[PDB]
């Protein structure tokens, strides 16, 4: 991979130097991979900062982008991810733009990866309060994207992450069985679109990662939510968490609670419980 860097808009070029890090601060190791690969080619790296203290952090390299368009529009992209910042959202460490190689990603590694895979985990003992616990944090890293005017557009207990705190990550921001009825017929995306995927998602934390609609057809998603069926309530979900749920699955995009009531809905809920295995 060899893309020319000087074809790149001079304006740009300056607006993307705050995100910008490089091989004075940052070491790949490119021969120690991270993961299965749902997130992509991503390595192990070490930040170092200007006295030399060292940051974990997965490297992701961006294999599939070869033209300057996708260069410009993935430099944008780390424009808008940089300003965020929120306890319940991935940070973006930086970006490498290089003369030879794909661009990279930075951010902070996650101890514990992905949520679908640390509660499907039979080793690991997340009690009801716990998993509520998690869909809360969710929930308050989808109120200040939705704050900043984002829409996810892939919310999934797949793409949030969970660090050596137990902190949730909201991540792989910017699966027709997370999509809500208007996605799937007007492709359209919204706020309103993820508080659909966040009622799937707190359906997964529920079951600990079970498959949503096992029995039904990926084509066959669109006519069983128009026919008024939803996800069963599953067994260690309380009735007032998955009454949230239904709300979520509401038919009328703009009935549906919003981030800000999600979380203070949920957080009563939370209150109300017990017992913890997980504090964050
Ligand atoms: C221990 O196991 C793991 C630890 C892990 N630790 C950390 C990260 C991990 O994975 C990733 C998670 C998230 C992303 N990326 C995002 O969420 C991105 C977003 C929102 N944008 C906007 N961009 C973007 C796109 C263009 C330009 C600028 C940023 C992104 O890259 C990348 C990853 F590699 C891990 C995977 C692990 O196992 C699989």
């Amino acid at each position: 991979v060899h893309i020319d860097l000087s074809a790149l808009n001079p304006e740009l070029v300056q607006a993307v130097q705050h995100v910008v890090i490089g091989p004075s601060s940052l070491i790949v190791h490119f021969n120690e991979v991270i993961g299965r690969g749902h997130f992509g080619c991503v390595y192990h790296g070490t930040l170092l900062d200007n006295d030399g203290k060292k940051i974990h952090c997965a490297v992701k390299s961006l294999n599939r982008i070869t033209d300057i368009g996708e260069v410009s529009q993935f430099l944008t992209e780390g424009i808008i991810m940089k300003d965020f910042s929120h306890p319940n959202v991935l940070s973006l460490l930086g970006i490498c733009l290089r003369s030879e190689g794909s661009p990279l990603v930075v951010l902070p590694y996650m101890k514990h990866g992905d949520l679908r895979n640390f509660i499907r985990n039979e080793t690991h003992n997340p009690t009801v309060k716990d998993l509520i616990g998690f869909g809360l944090q969710v929930a308050k890293g989808m109120k200040y994207l939705a704050s900043k005017k984002f829409v996810h557009r892939d919310l999934a207990a797949r793409n949030c992450m969970l660090d050596e705190k137990f902190t949730v990550k909201v991540a792989d921001f910017g699966p027709v069985k997370w999509m809500a009825l208007e996605s799937l017929q007007t492709q359209k995306f919204t706020t309103k679109s993820d508080v659909w995927s966040f009622g799937v998602l707190l359906w997964e934390l529920m079951t600990r990662g079970a498959p949503p609609y096992p029995d039904v057809n990926t084509f066959d998603i669109t006519v069983y939510l128009l026919q008024g069926r939803r996800l069963l309530q599953p067994e260690y979900c309380p009735d007032p968490l998955y009454e949230v749920m239904l709300k979520c699955w509401h038919p009328k995009a703009e009935m549906r609670p919003s981030f800000s009531e999600l979380v203070s809905r949920i957080s009563a809920i939370f209150s109300t419980f017990i017992g913890e295995h997980y504090v964050h």
